[PDB]
C-alpha cells in the first residue's frame, strides 16, 4: 500500500508514514499576493541552463521527471533569496484531470492547469543525497501553466510520453533545452518549504515565477494519457498528482517585484 493521490493513499494519507507532513514548513502554500511584501534587498535571480545535459526519462508512478547529468558545473540556479549555487537534477510537472485545477501552488486561491518543479540542490552539500539532510539543501524553481498558446519548447517532452506510459518506464532523452520551458520574466515569490512529494522533507527554497507559461490543450492532453499503473496492471491515468495548499504557519512569503 504506497503512497499515491487517491482516497485511499492520497495528500491526506501521508502524514502517517511521513510525519513530517504535519510540519513547520511545508508545501505548496497558496501565495497571498497582497500580503507577499516586496524585498529590495534580493538581488537577480540567475538561472543559466546553457548546455545543460538531460540524460532520461523517466514515469516514477507519480508524474515524469526529466533528469540531468549533475556530475559537472552546469545548470545553475543562484542569486535570488539564494547564498551560493544551486544545481539542476531534474525537472517534472504536476497537472489535473481537467484544465481548472493541476498547479500545487496557488495564486490568491486561483489554480492553474499544472506546474513545473525545476529541481536543484546546493553545490555545497557534494550530492543531492547529502543536501537533503540539510535545511538548505535545495531550491525549486516553479513555474505555472495555463492553457491556450502552444509552448513550443515543450513539445519534445510531450513527444516521447507515449514511450513511458506506465510505471517505471524509462527512456533516453539526451539534450532536451530546459531554456525552452521558462516565462520571459523572472519575477518571483519567495518562501521556504519542502518537497511536495514523500518524503516531504523540508529543505527547500522555493521561488515560484509569478508569470505562467501558456501550453496548449492537446499537449496537456498528453500528459493526461500517461498512467500511475504499471504495465500489465488495471488503468488508471496519470491525473491530478497534486498536493493542495498546506498551512502558512507564520512564514513570510516575500516578493522579487513591486
Ligand atoms: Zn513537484
Amino acid at each position: 500500500h504506497h503512497w499515491g493521490y487517491g482516497k485511499h493513499n492520497g495528500p491526506e494519507h501521508w502524514h502517517k508514514d511521513f510525519p513530517i507532513a504535519k510540519g513547520e514548513r511545508q508545501s505548496p502554500v497558496d501565495i497571498d499576493t497582497h500580503t507577499a511584501k516586496y524585498d529590495p534587498s534580493l538581488k537577480p535571480l540567475s538561472v543559466s541552463y546553457d548546455q545543460a545535459t538531460s540524460l532520461r526519462i523517466l514515469n516514477n508512478g507519480h508524474a515524469f521527471n526529466v533528469e540531468f547529468d549533475d556530475s559537472q558545473d552546469k545548470a545553475v540556479l543562484k542569486g535570488g533569496p539564494l547564498d551560493g549555487t544551486y544545481r539542476l537534477i531534474q525537472f517534472h510537472f504536476h497537472w489535473g484531470s481537467l484544465d481548472g485545477q493541476g498547479s500545487e501552488h496557488t495564486v490568491d486561491k486561483k489554480k492553474y492547469a499544472a506546474e513545473l518543479h525545476l529541481v536543484h540542490w546546493n553545490t555545497k552539500y557534494g550530492d543531492f543525497g547529502k543536501a537533503v539532510q540539510q535545511p538548505d539543501g535545495l531550491a525549486v524553481l516553479g513555474i505555472f501553466l495555463k492553457v491556450g498558446s502552444a509552448k513550443p519548447g515543450l513539445q519534445k517532452v510531450v513527444d516521447v510520453l507515449d514511450s513511458i506510459k506506465t510505471k517505471g518506464k524509462s527512456a533516453d532523452f539526451t539534450n532536451f533545452d530546459p531554456r525552452g520551458l521558462l516565462p520571459e520574466s523572472l519575477d518571483y515569490w519567495t518562501y521556504p518549504g519542502s518537497l511536495t512529494t514523500p518524503p516531504l522533507l523540508e529543505c527547500v527554497t522555493w521561488i515560484v515565477l509569478k508569470e505562467p507559461i501558456s501550453v496548449s490543450s492537446e499537449q496537456v492532453l498528453k500528459f493526461r494519457k500517461l498512467n500511475f499503473n504499471g504495465e500489465g496492471e488495471p488503468e488508471e491515468l496519470m491525473v491530478d498528482n497534486w498536493r493542495p495548499a498546506q498551512p502558512l504557519k507564520n512564514r513570510q512569503i516575500k516578493a522579487s517585484f513591486k
